[PDB]
């Protein structure tokens, strides 16, 4: 009850701010993770046994894999903490706790590849969930993860609120599917322009909650710009690793995932920030104005990958 987690004087301050990054320390994430629920949900929330036992068989359960992997899970995470502290009464008492945990586990027993990779390899996982593949089987692997004796967080909650919280978690994990959030964010864009948006209506909440999703799911493009750098590198690690996969299936890879074109990469990331992140962060901005910040340091990154362009850096 009253012990609190503290954090150094430094990342007692920088956590609060959405550009944040966990650092290299990964003995700290856990504690950092901890401090998040504590300030954004209570101290009341969750058995500190029980939360500490979830922690540590969520960490297992990512691979070593460049980019989908633990560090990604609680830099996705203190993104949502961001989003949820600068929105402080938007959100009732349940979406808060659902959404840190939803996004500590969206990413759970990644393999490092695509959805498309695994349809053409003919995966298991494709054959049991048709879309959405690996995003089907995170929310599966909470719900097994949740099932551990002693790893049941959520146990002190009425059925009802129960079973409120791992739909929101299910429809948040299934939200960081990216096939899905192009349509999510013009139904959005529609809503709020033409005044129909509505925070009362449960399927205006998923959509928003969708988007937020997706928001945190990206903000490697919201860090400082080494960091949005050095991220970028592990996440063409995988991409090219999965080309290679593809070359050996008999199949040219698109040249997102061709080693051999690592020249179009800075092209590559403008179509990424005009087409993804950029309208992403508007919606959002617009639904949720102290998200601001995110929107700003998208744009400054723009800017970074245009002076790669134009051979300043
Ligand atoms: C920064 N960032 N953060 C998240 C993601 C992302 O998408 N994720 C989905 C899957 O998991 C990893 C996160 C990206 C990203 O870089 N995305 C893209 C890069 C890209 N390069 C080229 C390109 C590169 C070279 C040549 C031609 C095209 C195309 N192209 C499309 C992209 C998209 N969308
Ligand atoms: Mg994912
Ligand atoms: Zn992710």
């Amino acid at each position: 009850g009253l012990m609190q987690f503290t954090l150094p004087v430094r990342l007692c301050k920088e956590i609060e701010l959405f550009h944040f990054d966990i650092g290299p320390f990964e003995n700290m994430w856990p504690g950092i993770f901890v401090y998040m629920v504590h300030r954004s949900c209570g101290t009341s929330c969750f058995e500190l046994e029980k939360l500490c036992r979830f922690i540590m068989s969520v960490k297992k359960n990512y691979r070593r894999v460049p980019y989908h992997n633990w560090k990604h899970a609680v830099t996705v995470a203190h993104c949502m903490y961001a989003i949820l502290q600068n929105n402080h009464t938007l959100f009732t008492d349940l979406e808060r706790k659902g959404l840190l945990i939803a996004c500590l586990c969206h990413d759970l027993d990644h393999r490092g590849f695509s959805n498309s990779y695994l349809q053409k390899f003919d995966h298991p996982l494709a054959a049991l969930y048709s879309t959405s593949t690996m995003e089907q089987h995170h929310f599966s692997q909470t719900v097994s993860i949740l099932q551990l004796e002693g790893h049941n967080i959520f146990s002190t909650l009425s059925s009802s609120e129960y079973e409120q919280v791992l739909e929101i978690i299910r429809k948040a994990i299934i939200a960081t599917d990216l096939a899905l959030y192009f349509g999510n964010r013009k139904q959005l864009e529609e809503m709020y322009q033409t005044g129909s948006l509505n925070l009362n209506n449960q399927s205006h909440r998923d959509r928003v909650i969708g988007l937020m999703m997706t928001a945190c799911d990206l903000c490697s493009v919201t860090k400082l710009w080494p960091v949005t750098k050095l991220t970028a590198n592990d996440i063409y690690a995988e991409f090219w690793a999965e080309g290679d996969e593809m070359k050996k299936l008999g199949i040219q890879p698109i040249p997102m995932m061709d080693r051999d074109k690592k020249d179009e990469v800075p092209q590559g990331q403008l179509g990424f920030y005009n087409a993804v992140a950029i309208p992403c962060y508007t919606t959002l901005t617009q639904i949720l104005p102290p998200t601001e910040p995110l929107l700003k340091a998208c744009r400054d990154n723009l800017s970074q990958w245009e002076k790669v362009i134009r051979g300043e850096e």
